[PDB]
Protein backbone atom coordinates (compact mmCIF):
# COMPACT_ATOMS: atom_id res chain seq x y z
CA UNK A 1 0.00 0.00 0.00
CA UNK A 2 0.87 3.51 -0.37
CA UNK A 3 -0.01 6.98 1.01
CA UNK A 4 0.92 9.62 -1.02
CA UNK A 5 1.68 12.99 0.79
CA UNK A 6 2.29 10.96 4.16
CA UNK A 7 3.09 13.05 7.31
CA UNK A 8 6.81 12.77 7.33
CA UNK A 9 7.17 10.93 10.07
CA UNK A 10 5.04 8.10 8.30
CA UNK A 11 7.24 8.24 5.30
CA UNK A 12 10.45 8.09 7.83
CA UNK A 13 9.69 4.68 9.54
CA UNK A 14 8.72 3.02 5.79
CA UNK A 15 12.20 4.66 4.61
CA UNK A 16 15.99 3.58 4.14
CA UNK A 17 16.71 7.79 3.76
CA UNK A 18 15.51 11.21 4.97
CA UNK A 19 13.23 13.66 2.56
CA UNK A 20 10.51 11.52 1.16
CA UNK A 21 6.51 11.95 1.41
CA UNK A 22 5.38 8.50 1.11
CA UNK A 23 4.12 6.37 3.63
CA UNK A 24 4.41 2.33 2.34
CA UNK A 25 3.11 -0.34 4.61
CA UNK A 26 1.65 -3.92 4.06
CA UNK A 27 -2.11 -3.76 3.85
CA UNK A 28 -3.01 -5.86 6.83
CA UNK A 29 -2.19 -2.28 8.48
CA UNK A 30 -2.62 -3.99 12.06
CA UNK A 31 -5.56 -5.64 11.41
CA UNK A 32 -6.67 -7.51 14.65
CA UNK A 33 -4.18 -6.11 16.74
CA UNK A 34 -5.53 -3.55 19.58
CA UNK A 35 -3.71 -0.50 21.16
CA UNK A 36 -4.12 1.14 24.49
CA UNK A 37 -3.34 5.21 24.62
CA UNK A 38 -3.19 6.01 28.30
CA UNK A 39 -3.30 9.57 28.39
CA UNK A 40 -5.97 12.13 28.14
CA UNK A 41 -8.30 10.37 26.29
CA UNK A 42 -9.88 10.06 22.97
CA UNK A 43 -11.96 12.07 21.11
CA UNK A 44 -13.42 8.95 19.33
CA UNK A 45 -15.96 10.36 17.42
CA UNK A 46 -12.87 11.93 15.17
CA UNK A 47 -14.01 10.81 11.32
CA UNK A 48 -10.05 10.16 10.92
CA UNK A 49 -10.80 7.01 13.49
CA UNK A 50 -13.58 5.39 11.33
CA UNK A 51 -15.57 4.14 14.69
CA UNK A 52 -12.57 2.15 15.56
CA UNK A 53 -11.79 4.36 18.58
CA UNK A 54 -13.50 4.20 22.01
CA UNK A 55 -13.19 5.11 25.34
CA UNK A 56 -12.76 2.29 28.29
CA UNK A 57 -11.60 3.64 31.41
CA UNK A 58 -11.95 7.46 32.95
CA UNK A 59 -11.06 7.86 36.63
CA UNK A 60 -12.57 11.48 36.13
CA UNK A 61 -15.95 13.06 35.68
CA UNK A 62 -15.43 12.00 31.83
CA UNK A 63 -13.82 10.32 29.53
CA UNK A 64 -13.87 12.98 26.86
CA UNK A 65 -10.29 14.33 25.59
CA UNK A 66 -10.62 17.67 26.65
CA UNK A 67 -7.23 18.12 25.79
CA UNK A 68 -5.71 16.59 22.43
CA UNK A 69 -2.95 15.16 23.57
CA UNK A 70 -4.04 11.95 23.85
CA UNK A 71 -6.26 12.37 20.68
CA UNK A 72 -3.29 13.63 19.18
CA UNK A 73 -1.32 10.47 19.99
CA UNK A 74 -3.74 8.19 19.08
CA UNK A 75 -3.92 9.87 15.43
CA UNK A 76 -0.95 8.63 15.25
CA UNK A 77 -0.73 5.16 16.14
CA UNK A 78 -4.32 4.55 13.62
CA UNK A 79 -5.83 7.26 12.06
CA UNK A 80 -6.52 6.84 8.69
CA UNK A 81 -4.31 9.41 6.98
CA UNK A 82 -1.57 9.89 10.19
CA UNK A 83 -1.62 6.34 11.76
CA UNK A 84 1.20 4.01 11.28
CA UNK A 85 -1.41 1.33 11.65
CA UNK A 86 -4.48 2.15 10.14
CA UNK A 87 -6.82 -0.75 11.13
CA UNK A 88 -6.05 -1.52 14.41
CA UNK A 89 -8.13 -1.43 17.11
CA UNK A 90 -8.29 1.60 19.88
CA UNK A 91 -8.28 1.90 23.38
CA UNK A 92 -8.44 5.08 25.90
CA UNK A 93 -7.65 4.51 29.37
CA UNK A 94 -8.15 8.68 30.52
CA UNK A 95 -5.41 8.43 33.48
CA UNK A 96 -4.38 12.43 32.61
CA UNK A 97 -7.03 15.37 33.08
CA UNK A 98 -7.58 18.19 30.77
CA UNK A 99 -4.59 19.98 31.44
CA UNK A 100 -2.62 16.77 30.85
CA UNK A 101 -1.18 15.97 34.24
CA UNK A 102 -2.31 12.96 35.90
CA UNK A 103 -1.21 11.71 40.14
CA UNK A 104 1.18 8.73 39.72
CA UNK A 105 -0.97 6.53 41.81
CA UNK A 106 -3.94 7.45 38.95
CA UNK A 107 -0.94 6.39 36.50
CA UNK A 108 -0.34 3.19 38.27
CA UNK A 109 -4.22 1.85 38.84
CA UNK A 110 -4.64 2.88 34.79
CA UNK A 111 -2.09 0.24 33.81
CA UNK A 112 -2.78 -2.59 36.37
CA UNK A 113 -6.35 -1.82 34.19
CA UNK A 114 -4.74 -2.74 31.15
CA UNK A 115 -2.71 -6.13 32.03
CA UNK A 116 -6.68 -7.09 32.96
CA UNK A 117 -9.12 -5.55 31.04
CA UNK A 118 -7.06 -6.88 27.70
CA UNK A 119 -8.91 -9.74 28.52
CA UNK A 120 -12.30 -8.38 27.67
CA UNK A 121 -11.07 -7.73 24.48
CA UNK A 122 -10.46 -9.42 21.01
CA UNK A 123 -6.94 -9.00 19.91
CA UNK A 124 -5.96 -12.02 18.51
CA UNK A 125 -2.80 -10.86 16.43
CA UNK A 126 -1.85 -9.14 20.16
CA UNK A 127 -1.84 -5.99 22.40
CA UNK A 128 0.35 -2.53 22.81
CA UNK A 129 -0.21 0.08 25.33
CA UNK A 130 1.16 3.46 24.17
CA UNK A 131 2.29 5.32 27.41
CA UNK A 132 2.63 9.49 26.17
CA UNK A 133 3.67 10.88 29.64
CA UNK A 134 5.95 10.60 32.41
CA UNK A 135 7.42 12.41 35.35
CA UNK A 136 10.42 12.11 37.86
CA UNK A 137 11.69 8.25 39.13
CA UNK A 138 9.68 6.61 40.82
CA UNK A 139 9.86 2.81 41.36
CA UNK A 140 6.28 2.04 41.71
CA UNK A 141 5.93 3.92 38.50
CA UNK A 142 8.28 1.51 37.21
CA UNK A 143 6.89 -1.56 38.41
CA UNK A 144 3.44 -1.06 37.10
CA UNK A 145 4.94 -0.65 33.62
CA UNK A 146 6.94 -3.97 34.25
CA UNK A 147 3.89 -5.72 35.32
CA UNK A 148 2.23 -4.60 32.42
CA UNK A 149 4.67 -5.71 29.85
CA UNK A 150 5.28 -9.26 31.70
CA UNK A 151 1.42 -9.73 31.49
CA UNK A 152 1.44 -9.82 27.52
CA UNK A 153 1.49 -6.28 26.67
CA UNK A 154 4.17 -4.34 24.01
CA UNK A 155 4.67 -1.26 26.27
CA UNK A 156 5.59 1.75 25.21
CA UNK A 157 6.93 5.12 26.99
CA UNK A 158 8.22 8.42 26.09
CA UNK A 159 11.71 9.16 26.79
CA UNK A 160 11.19 12.51 27.83
CA UNK A 161 11.52 16.06 26.65
CA UNK A 162 14.18 17.37 29.09
CA UNK A 163 17.42 16.73 26.98
CA UNK A 164 18.93 15.09 29.32
CA UNK A 165 19.53 11.39 30.83
CA UNK A 166 16.18 9.38 31.21
CA UNK A 167 17.44 7.41 34.15
CA UNK A 168 15.81 9.61 35.90
CA UNK A 169 12.45 9.47 34.84
CA UNK A 170 9.91 7.26 34.98
CA UNK A 171 8.28 4.98 33.31
CA UNK A 172 11.46 5.95 30.92
CA UNK A 173 13.88 4.48 33.50
CA UNK A 174 12.11 0.62 33.80
CA UNK A 175 14.05 -1.62 31.43
CA UNK A 176 11.90 -3.97 30.30
CA UNK A 177 9.85 -1.76 28.55
CA UNK A 178 10.40 0.26 25.00
CA UNK A 179 11.45 3.50 26.03
CA UNK A 180 11.36 5.92 22.76
CA UNK A 181 13.11 9.26 22.26
CA UNK A 182 12.41 11.81 19.25
CA UNK A 183 13.95 12.73 15.97
CA UNK A 184 13.44 15.30 13.39
CA UNK A 185 13.07 15.57 9.33
CA UNK A 186 16.94 15.66 8.87
CA UNK A 187 17.70 12.78 10.96
CA UNK A 188 18.94 14.58 14.05
CA UNK A 189 17.67 14.00 17.41
CA UNK A 190 14.75 16.35 18.55
CA UNK A 191 16.75 19.16 20.44
CA UNK A 192 14.25 18.21 23.48
CA UNK A 193 14.82 14.39 23.61
CA UNK A 194 15.78 12.63 26.46
CA UNK A 195 18.84 9.94 26.07
CA UNK A 196 21.04 7.43 27.74
CA UNK A 197 21.67 4.16 28.17
CA UNK A 198 17.97 2.94 29.14
CA UNK A 199 16.57 4.30 25.81
CA UNK A 200 16.19 1.65 23.42
CA UNK A 201 14.79 3.20 19.40
CA UNK A 202 14.47 6.45 18.13
CA UNK A 203 11.06 7.95 16.45
CA UNK A 204 9.85 10.97 14.66
CA UNK A 205 9.25 13.14 17.30
CA UNK A 206 9.61 16.96 15.97
CA UNK A 207 6.49 18.89 13.92
CA UNK A 208 4.28 15.64 13.72
CA UNK A 209 0.87 16.31 12.43
CA UNK A 210 -1.87 14.05 13.85
CA UNK A 211 -5.89 14.25 14.67
CA UNK A 212 -6.99 17.02 17.43
CA UNK A 213 -9.93 17.63 19.33
CA UNK A 214 -13.08 19.18 17.29
CA UNK A 215 -12.44 17.37 14.38
CA UNK A 216 -9.35 19.24 13.31
CA UNK A 217 -5.74 18.33 13.12
CA UNK A 218 -1.83 19.97 14.20
CA UNK A 219 1.60 19.51 14.31
CA UNK A 220 3.02 19.13 17.61
CA UNK A 221 6.43 17.93 19.22
CA UNK A 222 7.64 15.65 21.97
CA UNK A 223 8.90 12.17 22.62
CA UNK A 224 5.34 11.16 23.32
CA UNK A 225 4.71 11.98 19.39
CA UNK A 226 7.76 9.57 18.69
CA UNK A 227 6.52 7.06 21.27
CA UNK A 228 3.09 6.35 19.33
CA UNK A 229 4.93 5.80 15.93
CA UNK A 230 6.83 2.62 17.69
CA UNK A 231 3.24 1.50 19.46
CA UNK A 232 1.83 1.38 16.10
CA UNK A 233 4.67 -0.02 14.09
CA UNK A 234 4.45 -2.95 17.15
CA UNK A 235 0.98 -3.62 16.28
CA UNK A 236 1.65 -3.64 12.36
CA UNK A 237 4.30 -5.94 12.74
CA UNK A 238 2.27 -8.39 15.32
CA UNK A 239 -0.75 -8.50 12.95
CA UNK A 240 2.21 -9.35 10.27
CA UNK A 241 3.48 -12.19 12.29
CA UNK A 242 7.14 -11.02 12.73
CA UNK A 243 7.23 -10.81 16.82
CA UNK A 244 5.61 -10.80 20.05
CA UNK A 245 4.88 -8.60 23.08
CA UNK A 246 7.64 -9.73 24.61
CA UNK A 247 10.17 -9.13 21.92
CA UNK A 248 8.64 -6.49 19.62
CA UNK A 249 11.15 -3.84 21.16
CA UNK A 250 13.76 -5.85 20.64
CA UNK A 251 12.79 -6.71 17.04
CA UNK A 252 12.31 -3.60 16.80
CA UNK A 253 15.72 -2.50 17.32
CA UNK A 254 17.25 -5.10 15.22
CA UNK A 255 15.67 -4.28 12.04
CA UNK A 256 16.16 -0.49 12.52
CA UNK A 257 18.25 2.33 10.39
CA UNK A 258 21.73 2.06 12.38
CA UNK A 259 24.05 5.14 12.68
CA UNK A 260 21.72 7.77 10.45
CA UNK A 261 20.93 9.97 13.53
CA UNK A 262 23.12 12.84 14.51
CA UNK A 263 24.23 14.44 17.71
CA UNK A 264 23.43 11.16 19.59
CA UNK A 265 25.39 11.24 22.59
CA UNK A 266 27.83 8.70 23.17
CA UNK A 267 26.45 5.52 24.42
CA UNK A 268 22.93 5.81 23.29
CA UNK A 269 21.55 3.94 20.76
CA UNK A 270 21.59 4.85 17.19
CA UNK A 271 18.62 2.90 15.67
CA UNK A 272 15.46 4.94 14.01
CA UNK A 273 12.30 2.81 13.94
CA UNK A 274 11.91 0.81 10.48
CA UNK A 275 9.47 -1.47 8.94
CA UNK A 276 11.37 -2.65 6.60
CA UNK A 277 8.28 -2.87 4.03
CA UNK A 278 9.26 -3.42 0.38
CA UNK A 279 6.59 -3.13 -1.78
Amino acid sequence: AAQTNAPWGLARISSTSPGTSTYYYDESAGQGSCVYVIDTGIEASHPEFEGRAQMVKTYYYSSRDGNGHGTHCAGTVGSRTYGVAKKTQLFGVKVLDDNGSGQYSTIIAGMDFVASDKNNRNCPKGVVASLSLGGGYSSSVNSAAARLQSSGVMVAVAAGNNNADARNYSPASEPSVCTVGASDRYDRRSSFSNYGSVLDIFGPGTSILSTWIGGSTRSISGTSMATPHVAGLAAYLMTLGKTTAASACRYIADTANKGDLSNIPFGTVNLLAYNNYQA
